């Protein structure tokens, strides 16, 4: 008759073992759809279920909309100014409908955005062209065609082929994104503040080069900003910071500094992610990737190059686009949610300042409304005929919802769809000589990215037929 030993802590799962997102799905077995853990004083909640988690993006958005503090995110984002991680409050609410607002503007007009989009990705055809015949990883260019979009939704402002500054860019990207989470952002155990590390050391100089980037840009364009030429988002926040002069300590420049950063990191690492992704997922599935050049091929042929419009009749395009924002979301778990009050969720209770975490792994996999969820299967996306496109599950928020969802959606499925309907009209996209196909488990880290791989690139014969 012994007595059992004193618990001290206890936790449900190994650390750094598997995806957290896959081992709090594998928990709901055991536990259920919603569940908390403790670590010191904070507290977190995973939410597993679509109805839970629409409860807290819309239902009682406003009550879930802050984001916890994090060492790490500090850093980031100059002392949570910015957007994404940015709590809620004056500055957040401020700076997401000035950005909102930027794209708004980009509505047809003399920069279509569909226009400027198009424009790099025809220069990028042209440089994967030139290795016709070879196998690369194609990481870098679609990195320069994303980059030059953003950073003329930004600015106005393009980088010419060959300019140095893209690859410090890239490598500043790089830094920030290895050593802002090891792996995802949820991180059940402060490894940093345990044990001796340079964690910290290393982001911060990864951040004073890009803030001294931007602040060259920002510095420069002031000499550039007229008030009767509002086209750009710096345009739109200096505007604003000009008819303010309670809102010119929100639109200080270290504040412009970041929403722009936000903006610039968001739509270059999340939008050239799932392209490589996309593409990972073609390889593995040929049988798609063909029936993809025969849909492109009866709807949009070779007399031209294919358009935003061309949306309603490749489907199966949409449909695969859809399919990998499933299977492997951009952000698995979101970005962390905090409750602003008091509140609760499926009317068990949550205190104030309670850290919040949406599973949108689990509510992509359920089985429950996914058939055969791990499977890619880009046809469940469409009706039995091949027709039309629809919506076959309720538990499916790629883009989020709410306060919180993402500004930037608009561009991501038309940068999305471009490029890819543009590679597939060009492009036979094949496994290298080495008998190599990417790895489809992916890297949890604040996006989650694919490691890198090579892909075969030929000039289809058809395309080139097509020339004469
Ligand atoms: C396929 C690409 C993308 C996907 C799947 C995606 C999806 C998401 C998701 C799931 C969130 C979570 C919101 C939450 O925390 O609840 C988010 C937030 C956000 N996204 Fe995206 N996004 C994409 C691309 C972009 C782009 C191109 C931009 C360009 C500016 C952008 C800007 C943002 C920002 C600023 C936030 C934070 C908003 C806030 O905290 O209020 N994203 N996105
Ligand atoms: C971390 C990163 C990328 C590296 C860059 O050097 C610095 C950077 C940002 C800055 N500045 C904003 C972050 C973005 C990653 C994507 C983020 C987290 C993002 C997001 C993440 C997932 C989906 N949609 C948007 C919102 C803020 C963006």
């Amino acid at each position: 008759s012994l007595l059992s030993l004193p618990l001290v802590g206890s936790l449900p799962f190994l650390p750094r073992h598997g995806h957290m997102h896959n081992n709090f799905f594998k928990l709901q077995k055991k536990y259920g759809p919603i569940y908390s853990v403790r670590m010191g004083t904070k507290t977190t909640v995973i939410v597993g279920h679509h109805q839970l988690a629409k409860e807290v993006l819309i239902k009682k958005g406003k009550d879930f909309s802050g984001r916890p503090q994090m060492a790490t995110l500090d850093i980031a984002s100059n002392n949570r100014k910015g957007i994404a991680f940015a709590d809620s409050g004056a500055h957040w609410q401020l700076h997401r409908r000035l950005a909102m607002a930027t794209f708004a503007l980009f509505k047809d007009g003399d920069q279509k955005l569909e226009k400027i989009i198009c424009q790099e990705i025809s220069t990028l055809c042209d440089m994967l062209a030139t290795h016709n015949g070879q196998s690369i990883d194609i990481s870098f260019p679609v990195f320069v065609a994303v980059t030059n979009v953003i950073s003329l939704i930004c600015f106005n402002t393009s980088y010419k082929n060959g300019d140095p500054e893209l690859n410090v860019i890239q490598n500043y990207n790089e830094g920030i994104i290895d050593n802002l989470s090891k792996d995802s952002l949820v991180d059940l155990v402060p490894w940093l503040k345990i044990f001796p590390n340079k964690t910290l050391e290393k982001l911060k100089s990864h951040v004073k080069i890009r803030n001294d980037l931007l602040n060259k840009i920002l510095e420069n364009y002031k000499e550039k900003f007229r008030s009767d030429s509002i086209t750009n988002m710096l345009d739109t926040l200096m505007q604003a910071k000009m008819n303010s002069d309670q809102d010119s300590e929100l639109l200080s420049d270290n504040h412009i500094l970041t929403t722009i950063g936000d903006i610039f990191g968001a739509g270059v690492e999340t939008t050239t992610s799932v392209v490589k992704w996309t593409l990972a997922f073609l390889l593995h599935n040929p049988q798609v990737k063909k029936k993809l050049y025969e849909e492109i091929d009866q709807n949009v042929g070779f007399s031209r190059t294919p358009t935003i419009s061309d949306r309603n009749r490749l489907l199966l395009l949409e449909a695969t686009i859809r399919e990998v924002l499933r299977l492997r979301p951009v952000a698995p778990m979101l970005i962390p949610h905090k409750a602003n009050v008091d509140s609760s969720i499926g009317e068990f209770a949550v205190d104030k300042g309670t850290e919040v975490i949406i599973n949108l792994w689990a509510l992509h996999h359920n089985e429950k409304e996914w058939h055969q969820p791990d499977q890619f299967m880009p046809e469940r996306f469409l009706n039995p005929a091949g027709t039309q496109l629809i919506s076959p599950s309720v538990s499916y928020l790629p883009f989020g919802a709410g306060p919180r969802s993402c500004i930037g959606e608009i561009l991501a499925r038309q940068e999305l769809f471009l490029i890819m309907a543009w590679l597939l009209q060009r492009f036979d996209l094949e496994v290298p000589d080495d008998g190599q196909l990417p790895s489809l488990e992916g890297i949890p880290k604040v996006v989650f990215l694919i490691d890198s791989f090579k892909v075969k690139i030929k000039v289809r014969q058809a395309w080139r037929e097509a020339q004469a």
